[PDB]
């Protein structure tokens, strides 16, 4: 690992931390001792401390309202953090687009498993726990979003990542020459290349116990894009048969023609 490529680690490192408001040491410190959310008199004491204006409709739909809050939000850290992958910033507007729309779930299902553990998850910028035991009793459809998160957050926390290699795999993720659409995929191939090559050798240089941890990460990135486009599936079914669970523009868009 030359200083460049070393160099490049650490600045896509420094600028995970500055543009996520959750990483992985904050959620540890907090999780290890939020207001917690387990059945429906915890959730309606939550709404009106965390998010008053909201409740000055079923439970199970302002939770999917207060979930869309969250993403819109992630949809923006992720961009400003983009800026920081060599080469982005130098593609054509569209293209940038384009990797941003299939990538920013990926990644957003990927930095929750840092707020994740058996029981629940993080919520609310550090100031809420949802246990998922709660969140499996909402009426179908609504508790099968969040289990197959659960499931993929167990295994990917089992690999000890630390923020160093998950905001190399976040740059990865949004690097894929492989999107549908891509314009200039010749030079994001190049983008990609660079970035994949700088994880390979910062997980050998951070991991040197777990030899096949580049090829096991390599695999979770191709499980979070079925995980993605799952979740599309069930997102659209709940869009179309729920008239009270209308979507953010800003993510209508982001799944439309997604997949
Ligand atoms: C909204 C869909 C349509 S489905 C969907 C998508 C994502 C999620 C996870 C949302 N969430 C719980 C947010 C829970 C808020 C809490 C609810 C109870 C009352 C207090 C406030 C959360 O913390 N997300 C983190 C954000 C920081 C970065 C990592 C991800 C849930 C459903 C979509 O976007 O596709």
């Amino acid at each position: 690992m030359t200083a460049d490529l070393k160099s490049l680690a650490k600045r896509i490192y420094e600028a995970y931390l500055k543009n996520f408001n959750m990483n992985k040491v904050k959620a540890r410190v907090i999780l290890s001792g939020p207001f917690v959310i387990h059945d429906m008199e915890t959730l309606c004491m939550a709404e009106k401390t965390l998010v008053a204006k909201l409740v000055a409709k079923e439970a199970e739909v302002r939770i999917f309202h207060c979930c869309q809050c969250t993403s819109v939000e992630t949809v923006t850290e992720l961009t400003e953090f983009a800026k920081a992958i060599p080469g982005f910033a130098n593609l054509d507007l569209n293209d940038q687009v384009t990797l941003l729309k299939y990538g920013v779930y990926e990644a957003i299902f990927a930095m929750l498993s840092s707020v994740m553990n058996k029981d629940g998850m993080l919520v609310a910028y550090g100031n809420g726990f949802i246990t998922r035991e709660f969140l499996k009793s909402l009426r179908k459809p609504f508790c099968d979003i969040m289990e197959p998160k659960f499931d993929f957050a167990m295994k990917f926390n089992a690999l000890e990542l630390d923020d160093s290699d998950i905001s190399l795999f976040v740059a990865a993720i949004i690097c894929c020459g492989d999107r549908p659409g891509l314009l200039n995929v010749g030079h994001i191939e190049k983008m990609q290349e660079g970035i994949v090559h700088v994880l390979r050798l910062h997980l050998q240089s951070n991991h040197p116990d777990d030899i096949f941890l580049f090829p096991k990460l390599l695999q979770k990135m191709a499980d979070l894009r079925q995980l993605v486009t799952e979740h599309a599936q069930l997102v659209q079914i709940i869009k179309k048969t729920e008239s009270d669970a209308a979507l953010h523009p800003l993510l209508q868009e982001i799944y439309r023609d997604m997949y």
